[PDB]
């Protein structure tokens, strides 16, 4: 993976875990991306996120680990990351493992770099959370709700 390629504006388009709590309405990780910047061992999010039906942002920053790929960055938890599948100009795949209180359990997102994806994309991001034991019925179709848009 060259991750430079990945730097630049993005939009949050499905987005799933084996914890459907977090990423319904109210959860935690119920997150919207706008960027990615690349910076020379880490990478800098902006988010946002609806708390009370109001729009607001969420800038993190996710330091390289000692693993090769690997990322980590503290929010309700901590987190570990990686890029799954990218092809830089479209779409990118992230699988994610939070622990809070010795407990785990994983996100997987779909972003594009417009505000929606193919269903053949889509279908493949279908599979691969499966293949992660995280069920059809636990992967939500962002397009469908407020992704603050009008934030951005
Ligand atoms: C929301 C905490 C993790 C942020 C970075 C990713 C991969 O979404
Ligand atoms: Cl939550
Ligand atoms: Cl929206």
């Amino acid at each position: 993976l060259n991750v430079e390629k990945i730097n630049g504006e993005w939009f949050s388009i499905l987005l799933a875990s084996d914890k459907r709590e977090k990423i319904e309405e109210h959860g935690s990780m119920r997150v919207f991306v706008e960027h990615i910047h690349v910076l020379e061992n880490s990478l800098a999010f902006k988010f946002h996120t609806v708390i009370d039906g109001e729009c607001s942002e969420i800038f993190l920053v996710a330091d390289k680990t000692e693993k090769a790929g690997e990322y980590s960055v503290m929010y309700d938890g901590f987190n570990t990351f990686t890029i799954l599948k990218t092809d830089y100009d479209n779409y990118i795949m992230f699988h994610l493992i939070n622990e809070k209180d010795g407990k785990t359990f994983q996100l997987m997102e779909l972003y594009g770099r417009k505000a929606d994806l193919n269903s053949d994309i889509k279908e493949k991001f279908v599979k691969l959370c499966e293949e992660h034991g995280i069920i059809k019925e636990n992967i939500i179709d962002l397009t469908k709700t407020n992704r603050c848009l009008k934030a951005r």
